[PDB]
């Protein structure tokens, strides 16, 4: 009786979102099954002169709004219950920011750290020849995800362009491509710039000036390094705490965000920086910071460290680091938290800006992408925040009300659901 399923906990979050709105019963049973699941066998030729067969999936959840978009995972812990869960999760993310997109995902049961560079080409190309019949520039647009990179997304475009015989906008079949093949600028800081705008706009919602406040970021990856970098160089945050998987430091005067990265490449981690106080990962949470933004791993702020957090804005960069048990603990403290698919919607929004350039054929510049990402994320916050201020419901549950109704209005106008 101990069962934690990924797809079952993806449906229970929808039936929690059915109570706070008026939705017909015949459309509620439509959204609990993806409309097309393709599971194929992917054969490659190894370097030993032998043939293996990997099991590769593809799940398209709902194309009511438009074409579907989702990443490609390469992990040995993949199942069909995991890919169908993130596919239903993807439709609510690409709805709340007002995109013409539906949900999708794909995965191969493989372990990429035991394949050579020649074998990764034969695996990525043979994935396209199996599921070419269910993708395309107007049908399904893959994207990079865990254990993929823009190098591999260049190969899947080349194998698609050979099959298509170049009769169509073949650069739009996959996003997150390299720079000199038809990719977009402003992809490398897409999750960081897109999250920095919502923290800037949430300053106005409480009426707070950010010229000289404090911020802390857990983790120091590429989505972690650029978040604390933009805080000083744009806003004025006295960055007083950073950390990684190894350790954490502190400064009561501030931290230059690029000065730390030069130490971390020479050393192994952020441990023992000169003029710092080596503390643990746990004490970074309970510090006196104005705005906290975790990005390290899921489930970091739990039911015992729930009431220790003293802040004003908790920005969720990583995917849901706040448990539903801790969801209602912070609200009675008076803490404004942003939802998990609203603060890191900068990944899909710039990846939509790559898909717009590839279809038109006219590439933008870096001055143009930062402007239209600013108008999207500011609008997508004030639509969510005005919903929470009216029905007096929590910000996490209010985000589904806008995401479901934007899809259900598209299902009703296409005639799929009469009632």
């Amino acid at each position: 009786m101990v069962e934690i399923d990924p797809f079952e906990m993806a449906v229970k979050q929808l039936e929690r979102a059915a109570q706070y709105m008026d939705i017909s019963e015949e459309a509620l049973e439509w959204l609990k099954k993806p409309m097309r699941i393709v599971e194929v066998s992917v054969p490659i030729e190894m370097d030993d002169g032998s043939v293996k067969v990997f099991t590769g999936f593809r799940v398209q959840h709902n194309w009511a709004r438009g074409p579907t978009k989702g990443g490609i995972r390469w992990h040995p812990a993949e199942t069909l219950s995991t890919v169908k869960a993130l596919a239903t999760w993807m439709t609510w993310k690409v709805a709340v920011v007002d995109l013409p997109y539906g949900g999708g995902k794909g995965g191969i049961i493989v372990n990429p750290k035991e394949l050579s560079e020649r074998e990764q080409e034969r695996l990525a190309r043979a994935y396209i020849r199996a599921v070419y019949d269910v993708i395309g520039p107007w049908t399904d647009i893959p994207a990079p995800d865990v254990y993929t990179n823009p190098k591999i997304m260049g190969w899947m475009m080349d194998e698609y362009e050979t099959i298509m015989r170049r009769k169509g906008p073949a650069f739009g079949v996959i996003t997150g491509k390299p720079l000199s093949i038809g990719g977009s600028l402003g992809r490398g800081t897409a999750t960081a710039q897109g999250a920095i705008f919502t923290i800037r706009e949430a300053a106005k919602a409480l009426g707070i000036d950010l010229k000289g406040k404090k911020i802390a970021v857990q983790g120091y990856g590429n989505a972690g390094y650029y978040t604390a970098k933009l805080a000083k160089e744009q806003l004025g945050m006295t960055v007083v705490a950073v950390s990684d998987s190894r350790g954490g430091i502190y400064n009561p005067d501030g931290l230059d965000p690029d000065e730390v990265l030069k130490w971390k490449r020479e050393h192994g981690s952020v441990k023992d920086f000169p003029g710092a106080t080596n503390i643990t990962n746990e004490e970074l949470l309970e510090l006196e910071v104005d705005v906290l933004a975790p990005a390290a791993i899921e489930e970091v702020i739990t039911e015992k460290n729930a009431d220790n957090i003293k802040a004003k804005i908790v920005a969720e960069v990583a995917n849901g680091p706040v448990t539903p048990e801790a969801d209602d603990i912070l609200r009675e403290k008076g803490i404004l938290q942003i939802p998990d698919f609203l603060c890191n919607a900068g990944g899909v929004t710039v990846s939509y800006f790559e898909w717009v350039q590839n279809i038109n054929g006219y590439y933008w510049t870096e001055e143009e992408v930062r402007e239209k990402l600013d108008k999207k994320m500011t609008k997508a916050f004030w639509e969510v925040y005005n919903t929470h201020k009216d029905k007096n419901i929590h910000m996490r549950d209010a985000a589904y009300v806008v995401a479901v109704s934007r899809v259900y209005q598209a299902m009703k106008d296409r005639g799929w659901v009469k009632k």
